[PDB]
Parts: C-alpha cells; structure tokens; sequence
C-alpha cells in the first residue's frame, strides 16, 4: 500500500511551501517598509536567508531521501547536500549567537558597540559567521573521502563519513548546539533582567554628556565621562588623582571611550544599589514603574544616596501617586535652582508616566529573542538529545525517530519567519500590505 508515504510526502512538500513563501515574505518586507531598515531586522534577514536555501533545498532532497529510501544520484550530489545544509545551519546558529551578543552588547557597551552600530558592520558580522560555518564543514565533508582515501559511505544511502562514530558525533552536537544553546540562554536571562537599564542610559547621556577631556559641570564642578564627578573642590592636580584611582594608570588628563563607558557603569550600580540599601529609596523605587525608575536614578546618579535621601515630602508624594503635586514640590529646591535645565525634564518625567520631555524610544524585554529561541530550542532539542541516547548504545533509536527529529529541526526554519509575525506589529501591516 504505502500510501501514507505519498500523503506524508505531499504534507512536507506543503511544509516545505510555507517555509520559502514565509522567508520570501521577510525578505520582500524587509527592502520594502524602509521603516524596517534597522541592525536587528537585517539580523532576523539573514535567519530568513537562512531558513530559505534550507527549506528550498534540504527539505526537498530530504523528502525524496525518505520517499525512495536511498539516494540514486551519485556521491557529489549527497556531499554538496549535505555540506549546503550543515552550513547553511550552522550560518544559522552562529546567527543567533550574533543577535543575541548583539542587543547584549546594546545593553553592557552603551558607546564601544551600541553607538558604534551599522548596517554594514552588520553584513561584515553575517559574511564572516557564513565564511565560519563554511570553513567548519564544506572542507570537512568533501576533502575527507580525500584524506581518508576511500568512501565510507555506499551507493544508496547518504550520511557523513566522518560522522561514523557516536562519539565525534555527541562531541560535535555539544560544541555546535549544546554551548550555543547554554550561552544563548544566560545572555537572554541576562537581557530580560538588564533591559530597563538601556533606557536609563540615554537619559545621563543627555542631562550629562559624553567627553574625554575634564569639564566642570552646570555650576564648575570637576567631571569626566559620562557625569563622572572627579572632586568638588576646584583644585586640578588632585582632580587627576581621582581621576587615575578609577582607571588604574596615569591618564593624564584625558581618556579613552571604553574607560569612560566603564566607569558609567560603575556609577549606576552604585546608585542603584545605593537606592536598594536606603531606607528610604528603597520603598519609593519599589512603588514606581520601571519607567519611572530611571528617573530616580538620575537624581541618584548625580547628588548621591544622601542628597535624594533629603526630600522628604517629595518622597511621600511619589509613593503615594501624587504626581502633580510632587511637580511643583521639586521645583523649590537648590537642584532645581543650581542646575534648572535638566530639572525641567526630570520632573515632567514624574508627573506625565512617558519620556516625552527626552523623546527617546521605549524599550521593553526581549520581544524578538523570546519567540525565535524557543522555537528553535523546542525543535532541535529531540535530535540532540537523541543524538546523546545515541551515543551509548546502537540499535537503540530507530531511524523514524531520526526523521522526525531532522524534520523538526526543518519546522525551526518553517516557525522561524512566523516568530516574525507574532511579534512587532511592523512586520505584520508589512506582511499585510503585500499579495494585497
Ligand atoms: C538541521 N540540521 C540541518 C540537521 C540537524 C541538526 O543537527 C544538530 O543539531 C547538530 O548538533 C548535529 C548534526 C549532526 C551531528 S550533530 C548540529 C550541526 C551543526 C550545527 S548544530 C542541525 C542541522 C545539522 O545538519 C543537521
């Protein structure tokens, strides 16, 4: 009978369809929306590209593996196969370990790689992961019946020589899937806790400032960096010594911008560590919204634990919502005397909820990682851990399950562009307004 090998056939051909007409769709929406030409889509671009040549290709040379139950078109044809889609996968992790060091670097390199961050930096990243995952295989697969002298591999089958052993093969699945999996991981829990803080940035870098060189602030006090206070008094020669008891050598003066990047960094979890230790921060950073968080911080980040620790009544007001009247509350200070320009947008951040006063897009969690790590963990999580049951013993695993799990590891590229989709809204009026 075998029937159900034609109808099985005819459903991955269908999955096949979805998966180019859904990476085609990326692709299209991408040099289309011109509203989508960022750094992160042109990321989830290339994951697209990715899906594509191994849902046009490998699926289809896969269903036919399975329909006929050998290959019977020569050895060059299994080799290019094969090394298309290892790498092509392997372009397409190694993607993935790029988005997600990507917005990790947006977060902890606030100047060294988010404000150094372009599309053709992008394209050079993307180029060298797909040179990477080439080298790693295409060499390995075809100079291998070379080395060796003869092929493992017989006519009628289609596997990997060198492969042979489930040993090299565990070892390969744990530094190919395993490590990048477990890094993925720790970069996204340590995204999901550390994204309120890319916000918190931007807000110094504007009341603040950025430069290298020794300036006084907005009443002649010694700073460097980014809102860096060296000292009080207006005296240069022990300016420098604190200045060099920060960084570790003699500066001279001046810095670099990973240092001044560095030192931020030291300043704020100062401050939010000194509002947790507080008596009577703690409460109030507790009571407010995460974007009102930022802007506590902010008085924080420049009078200190102690100078916020002076406003009483101001305190009171905020816990207990009442915005507006804690508005004209901060403006009979010295803070709103001294420095007033930057007050102005503080305060307006206190009574209104948004950050209108210093515009700035909104940034919340992981939105993109979330979807597309899970689905790809889900998938080819049953081929890896099958890979280790393979590993110590035989006739174990059936080749069924094999299938599958190399097919579930073909739907990663089918959800992948859906994840898209059930996502960012652009993306969707994008894959809206096409087919009409
Ligand atoms: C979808 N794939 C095309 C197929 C099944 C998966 O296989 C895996 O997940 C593996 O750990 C292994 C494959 C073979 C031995 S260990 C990876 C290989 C390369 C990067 S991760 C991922 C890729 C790989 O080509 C196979």
């Amino acid at each position: 009978t075998i029937w159900q090998v034609v109808f099985i056939a005819f459903l991955t051909g269908f999955l096949a369809l979805v998966t180019i007409i859904g990476n085609i769709l990326v692709i299209v929406a991408f040099k289309v929306n011109k509203q989508l030409k960022t750094v992160n889509n042109y990321f989830l671009l290339s994951l697209a590209c990715a899906d594509l040549i191994i849902g046009v290709i490998s699926m289809n040379l896969f269903t036919t593996y399975i329909i006929m139950n050998r290959w019977a078109l020569g050895n060059l044809a299994c080799d290019l196969w094969l090394s298309i889609d290892y790498v092509a996968s392997n372009a397409s992790v190694m993607n993935l370990l790029v988005i997600s060091f990507d917005r990790y670097f947006s977060i902890t390199r606030p100047l060294t790689y988010r404000a150094k961050r372009t599309t053709k930096r992008a394209g050079v990243m993307i180029g060298l992961a797909w040179v990477i995952s080439f080298v790693l295989w295409a060499p390995a697969i075809l100079f291998w019946q070379y080395f060796v002298g003869k092929r493992t591999v017989p006519p009628g089958e289609c596997f990997i020589q060198f492969l042979s052993e489930p040993t090299i093969t565990f070892g390969t699945a744990i530094a190919a899937f395993y490590m990048p999996v477990t890094i993925m991981t720790i970069l996204y829990w340590r995204i999901y806790k550390e994204t309120e803080k890319m916000n918190c940035f931007e807000m110094l870098r504007i009341d603040e400032g950025l430069r290298l060189k020794i300036y006084k602030d907005c009443e002649g006090y010694y700073t460097i960096g980014i809102g860096h206070l060296l000292t009080k008094s207006p005296s240069l020669n022990a300016a420098k010594s604190e200045l060099d008891k920060a960084i570790g050598r003699n500066t001279n003066g001046v810095i670099t911008k990973d240092e001044a990047e560095k030192l931020f960094n030291q300043d704020v979890d100062a401050a939010v560590r000194g509002i947790l230790r507080n008596a009577k921060l703690k409460p109030v950073y507790d009571s407010l919204d995460a974007v009102r968080r930022c802007a506590l911080i902010n008085m924080v980040f420049q009078m200190g634990e102690t100078g916020v620790a002076g406003f009483t009544n101001s305190l009171r007001m905020l816990q207990q919502k009442r915005w507006d009247e804690a508005a004209v509350n901060l403006a009979k200070s010295r803070w709103y005397n001294q420095c007033p320009n930057r007050a102005k947008r503080v305060i307006t951040t206190f009574r209104t909820g948004t950050w209108d006063a210093y515009l700035i897009k909104e940034k919340k969690a992981a939105q993109t990682l979330s979807a597309i790590l899970l689905a790809f963990i889900i998938t080819w999580t049953p081929y890896n851990i099958m890979v280790l049951v393979n590993t110590f013993c035989d006739s174990c695993i059936p080749k069924t399950y094999w299938n599958l799990g190399y097919w579930l590891c073909y739907i990663n590229s089918t959800v992948n562009p859906v994840c898209y989709a059930l996502c960012n809204k652009t993306f969707r009026t994008t894959f809206k307004t096409l087919l009409l």
